């Protein structure tokens, strides 16, 4: 471990749109990390609906997701997303970040093997406290962008500790945008439940001959400023040359 370059320019991109915020970047090929704040780098947050990565895995490896066409009826409560208010498969439901989906996946993989599988994934803090159905939301998990990292890149090369299977459909329901020139496959949040209410950008640009793994939080007071996750971390990616 080379350790991680801090690159303040990136700053910049964070300033242009009166936000503060961390982008973290990882070559794989060269294992070499950048990122604009070292300390927020390595601040853990709430994961949010990132958490759905992790919990896409565990509920498709115990068959509490059976595959990716898989419906799950909505409960006919209407929520104040509406994308939510509507049947969903898990491509549909990572893309909308479909809260109540996945906690029924939560309450059906239960607080101990959730607990047991998070340990196994070395995730963030491992620590699941609170409601089995919304502990990533307002519970005690916390997970930092580097970390973020770590556990992308894990699922990356099918290492984590799920069967190849799940690891290759969950990434599949990751796939955000492709073109070609690069295939992104991430996951956002939106943590709101307890301050700072922030933003999250996580996964991965897979180009010809090399992966760059990305992970980036940044303050989100209200949902005005969701489409700047995206917006900022691209202007990282072009300015480091990896997207035209
Ligand atoms: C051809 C078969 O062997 C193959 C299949 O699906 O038909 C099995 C082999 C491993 S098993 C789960 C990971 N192993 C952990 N020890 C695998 C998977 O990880 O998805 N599927
Ligand atoms: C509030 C949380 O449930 C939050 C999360 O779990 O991370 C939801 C809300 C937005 S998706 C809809 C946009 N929300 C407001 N405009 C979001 C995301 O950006 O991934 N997931
Ligand atoms: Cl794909």
């Amino acid at each position: 471990f080379q350790g991680w370059q801090e690159n303040k320019s990136w700053n910049a991109h964070f300033t242009e749109h009166k936000s503060q915020g961390v982008v973290v970047l990882w070559n794989e090929n060269k294992q070499q990390g950048f990122t604009n704040n070292l300390k927020r780098a390595n601040q853990a947050f709430l994961p949010a609906s990132t958490f759905k990565i992790p919990n896409s895995l565990i509920a498709l490896d115990l068959g509490v997701v059976k595959d990716e066409h898989q419906v799950f009826k909505w409960d006919g409560q209407t929520r104040d997303i509406a994308t939510w208010n509507r049947d969903h498969n898990l491509i549909t439901a990572m893309k909308y970040s479909v809260v109540p989906v996945y906690q029924e996946f939560a309450r059906q993989i239960g607080e101990a093997r959730m607990s047991k599988m998070l340990h196994a994934f070395d995730y963030g803090n491992e620590d699941i406290s609170g409601n089995v159905d919304s502990f990533w939301l307002d519970g005690g998990i916390r997970i930092s962008a580097t970390e973020q990292i770590s556990f992308l890149r894990k699922l990356y090369h099918n290492k984590l500790h799920v069967s190849e299977r799940s690891q290759r459909i969950v990434k599949q329901a990751m796939l955000t945008e492709a073109n070609g020139d690069y295939i992104i496959r991430a996951k956002t949040g939106y943590s709101t439940r307890i301050e700072p209410k922030i933003g999250w950008w996580v996964g991965w640009v897979e180009l010809d001959d090399n992966v760059w793994f990305f992970a980036m939080n940044m303050d989100m007071p209200t949902s005005d400023g969701l489409g700047l996750r995206q917006a900022i971390t691209k202007e990282v990616l072009k300015q480091e040359k990896i997207i035209p």
